[PDB]
C-alpha cells in the first residue's frame, strides 16, 4: 500500500560513478546512506546503501552499490553473510538494492520478496552481518563472471571498512541459479583480488560453470530469452564484444536488445520473453560465438578448466554445492565438470545433487542443507566429506540407527567388534564414523 | 571347546565332482546333508550343505558346495539373502562352508565368526532364507570373476531347487572386500547366466573391479600376499596361465605357491606371508603380466570397462556400493571407474565414500546402511538416488529438520512458499524432496 522510498537508480546520482573513482581505493566507500529495507524491517536490522568504488572487466575504475544490514544483536566473534540475489536482468532498477527497498513498484522486488528473507532473516536471527550487493554493477552485465566476483568481494572490503570490522573476520557466501553464477566466480577470483578477507565456508547451487555451455542449453528454449539476457550482460561487461554486436542486430535484433536494457524489463520480464528464440537470428551472422572476440571472451568467462583459456583458480575451503540433476535452465552438466576438475585439484566440496527436481524446486530443498552447513562452517565444523560427494550413510547421524536397523542383540555384538582384530589384521572400528 | 563337525573337505566325497557332473543340469543340487552352524545355531534356523552342479571359467561341468540356511519363520513373500564371505585363500579348508561349521580347528572359521553373525542373523531375525556358497569353488581361485559368479547364481538355482522356492523369488547379494569381488562379479553375470533370478537390490563395498589393478596395488605391499593368493587364484581358474607359470617359478616361488595353496594356509595365513615381497621375484621374467596369456586373461578378469576385452554388462536394479577412500588393501580406484562406467550405461548405484576409513574399519561403517539399504530394496522402496551419488541433504530424513535449522518462524514461512509461484514462473516446491 506504500510505494518506492527512492529514485530509480538510473535518475539517482548515488549510483553513479564519481570523477575521483581512480583515486578512490578499491573496496573503499565514497559514500553511503540509511536505506528502508522489507526484510530488514522484518528483523529489526539496520539497513544501508554503500556506494564504494571498484574495478569493472576491463581493469577500470568504477563505482558501485551494496545493502548491508546490521543485526540487532552480533555474533561473537564477528561473522559476514554474504548473500548474491539471482537479478538475472540487464537494467538498473533490476538491481538486488532497488529490490531491497519497500512496496510493490520496484520490478526485481519478486526476487527479493521470496527466498531471500528467510535466507536473510536467518543470516541476522543468528547474528552475522549481512551483505548483498549488485553483482552486475553499473554495466549491468549478467552472466559476466569476472566483473559479478569483483564487486562482491569490493562489497565486502566496503561492508569491513564501513563498520571497522576485523579484517580476520570469516565471511560465508550464498547464492542459487544467477547468484550461484555471481558467488562461483567471487570465490574463484577471491584468492587473486581479496586474499585478506579470510572464508569459513561458502554454499551455492543450481550453479552455470560456463556461459558458453549454459547459453547453448537455452537457446531454442523457454528459457531462451535468459540467454538473450545472457548475451546482453556480456556484451556489457566487454565492450569489444558490444562493437562486434551491435551491427550485425537485424533489424528485430537492434529491437530485443534493447528491450531487454530498458527500464523495468527485469527477472520476471527476462523470462516470459524470446521464449524458444534463436539468438542467432536476430544476429546477422549464424556461427557468432566462432568470430572474435566472443570465442575468446566465452575461452575467459567459463569456471570449467577444459574451456578456460587461463587456469580456472581452486578454492579449498569448505564449500557446498547443489544442483537438480535434470535442471531445466542451468546446465546440470558443466556443474559437475568444475567440481570434479576442482576435486582433482584439491577442494573441499560437499557436492549434492537431486535426483527428481527442477531448477526452481531445487531451490529449496538445498535451502535448508546449505544454511545448516554454513551455520557449522562458521563454528569450523563443516562435515568431513569425500570431495565430490556428501556424508555417507552414518547410522544414527544420517542414516537408520545401528538398533533401528539390526535390533538391540545385533546392534550391541556389532558394538562389541569394536577394537577386535579383523579378519586382516587390524582393529575393527566403529559403526559410526569420526565426528 | 569342541572340534570340527566333519571331515576336512580334501577328504570328504561331498566335495569331490561327480562323474556324472555333466549329466547334472547347473544349478541342480547333485546331493545334500544337515550341516551344524555356529551362526545357524545362535538363530535357530536349520543349516545345510548342497552338493550342486556348476561351471568353471573353462565352461566345464564341476560339484559345488554351499551352505544354505532356513530361518525359523520365513518371510511372506519368501526372500532370499545370499552373502559372499571374503575367504581369500586357495585352499579348500578356507571354504565358508567348512568356516560356517562349529569349533576352533576350522582355518577359515574367523571370517565367519567377526561380522558374518551378526549379517546372516540379521537375514534370518527379518525371515530371508540364507545361502552362502563357496565361491572360489573346487577350483578354491580367488579373485576369479567369472568362476565366482556362475557358482553363486548355481547356487542361488540349487537353494531354489532344494527349498522349492518360488522362481520369482526376489534375492538380496552381500559382500565385502572379496565377497564384494565375488558379488560383484555374480550381479554382472546374473543376467547372461541366471536370467530367472529375480533381484530386489544388492549392496557390496570394499569392491576390486580390476585384478590387475588391485595387483599392482598389492605388490611391493604388506598385502602383497593377497596378491600372491590372487595370482595362484587366477591361475586355478584359468589352466594356460597355470601352464605358463609352473616353469617360471624360480625355487623360491615354487614353495611360495605351493604354500599358499598348502592346508590350513587361509585367510589369516595369507594376510602375514609374502609381505613387501615383488610377485615378479618369483617369476623369472620380470613383465609376466604383458606375455600371455596372462594379459588377455587380465583382460577379461576385470569390470572395468576400460579395460576388459569384452563389454562389461551393467547391472540395473538398485545397488549399494561403498569404498573406503583410502581402502590400503583394495583400490578405491577402479572401484569409482567401474560405478561411474556403470551409471553412464544407466545404473542404480547409491554410492558411498568413506573419507577417513580403512579398509578395515569402512567394512563396519557401511555394514548397517547397507543392510538398512537391502531391508527397502526388498520391500521396493530403495531410496531414489541419483546414480554415483547418495541421498542428498533432505531435512529431517537425513539432515537437521527445517526448524532445528531456521528456528520455527522461518521453517513456516518457508512452508508456506510451497505452490506459490517462484521468480522462474514455476511453483516453488518442498522442503523435503518426493519420498
Ligand atoms: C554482418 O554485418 C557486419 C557489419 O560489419 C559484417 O562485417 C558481417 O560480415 C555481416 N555478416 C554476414 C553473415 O553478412
Ligand atoms: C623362464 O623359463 C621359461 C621356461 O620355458 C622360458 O620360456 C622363459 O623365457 C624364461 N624367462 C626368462 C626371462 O628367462
Amino acid at each position: 500500500e506504500r510505494r518506492a522510498p527512492f529514485p530509480d537508480p538510473n535518475d539517482d546520482p548515488f549510483y553513479k560513478t564519481p570523477s575521483n573513482i581512480g583515486t578512490y581505493a578499491n573496496g573503499q566507500v565514497i559514500q553511503s546512506r540509511k536505506a528502508p529495507t522489507d526484510i530488514g524491517n522484518q528483523n529489526g536490522a539496520d539497513s544501508f546503501q554503500l556506494s564504494y568504488r571498484t574495478t569493472n572487466t576491463q581493469k577500470e575504475a568504477q563505482a558501485n552499490v551494496a545493502t548491508v544490514f546490521i543485526p540487532s544483536k552480533p555474533a561473537s566473534p564477528p561473522k559476514i553473510f554474504s548473500y548474491q540475489v539471482y537479478e538475472d536482468s540487464t537494467q538498473l532498477n533490476c538491481a538486488p538494492s532497488y529490490s531491497y527497498l519497500t512496496g510493490f513498484d520496484e520490478p526485481n522486488k519478486v526476487t527479493t520478496v521470496l527466498d531471500t528473507p528467510i535466507i536473510i532473516s536467518w543470516a541476522l536471527q543468528q547474528g552475522y552481518y549481512v551483505v548483498s550487493s549488485d553483482h552486475e554493477g553499473p554495466r549491468s552485465a549478467f552472466i559476466a563472471g569476472y566483473e559479478e566476483g569483483m564487486a562482491i568481494l569490493d562489497g565486502i572490503r566496503a561492508f569491513k571498512n564501513f563498520k571497522n570490522l576485523p579484517e580476520d573476520i570469516g565471511v560465508g557466501f550464498y547464492g542459487y541459479s544467477g547468484g550461484a553464477h555471481a558467488t562461483a566466480w567471487a570465490v574463484s577470483l577471491a584468492e587473486g583480488y581479496a586474499p585478506e578477507i579470510k572464508i569459513d565456508g561458502a554454499a551455492y547451487g543450481g550453479t552455470p560453470a560456463s556461459a558458453k555451455d549454459t547459453f547453448t542449453f537455452l537457446n531454442k528454449g523457454f528459457f531462451a530469452g535468459f540467454a538473450v539476457a545472457g548475451v546482453s550482460g556480456l556484451a556489457l561487461a566487454h565492450p569489444d564484444m558490444e562493437a562486434f554486436l551491435e551491427p550485425r542486430l537485424n533489424a528485430k535484433g537492434k529491437q530485443v536488445f534493447e528491450q531487454i536494457r530498458s527500464r523495468g524489463f527485469c527477472l520476471p520480464s527476462v523470462v516470459l520473453h524470446n521464449n524458444f528464440v534463436d539468438v542467432f537470428s536476430l544476429v546477422n551472422d549464424t556461427n557468432l560465438l566462432i568470430e572474435e572476440p566472443i570465442a575468446g571472451i566465452l575461452k575467459q568467462e567459463t569456471l570449467v578448466q577444459a574451456e578456460a583459456s587461463y587456469t580456472v583458480p581452486v578454492p579449498k575451503f569448505p564449500r557446498f554445492m547443489w544442483h537438480a540433476l535434470p535442471d531445466e535452465i542451468v546446465p546440470f552438466q558443466p556443474a559437475a565438470n568444475y567440481v570434479k576438475e576442482q576435486c582433482q585439484k584439491g577442494a573441499n566440496i560437499n557436492w549434492n545433487v537431486y535426483p527428481i527436481a527442477e531448477h526452481v524446486t531445487a531451490e529449496i530443498f538445498g535451502l535448508v542443507p546449505g544454511l545448516d552447513f554454513l551455520s557449522k562452517a562458521f563454528k569450523g565444523q563443516t562435515p568431513k566429506v569425500a570431495c565430490g560427494s556428501g556424508v555417507p550413510a552414518i547410522p544414527g547421524i544420517n542414516s537408520p540407527s545401528t538398533q533401528n536397523v539390526l535390533g538391540s542383540d545385533l546392534a550391541n555384538q556389532l558394538n562389541s567388534l569394536k577394537g577386535q582384530q579383523s579378519a586382516f589384521g587390524k582393529p575393527f572400528g566403529s559403526v559410526s564414523p569420526p565426528l
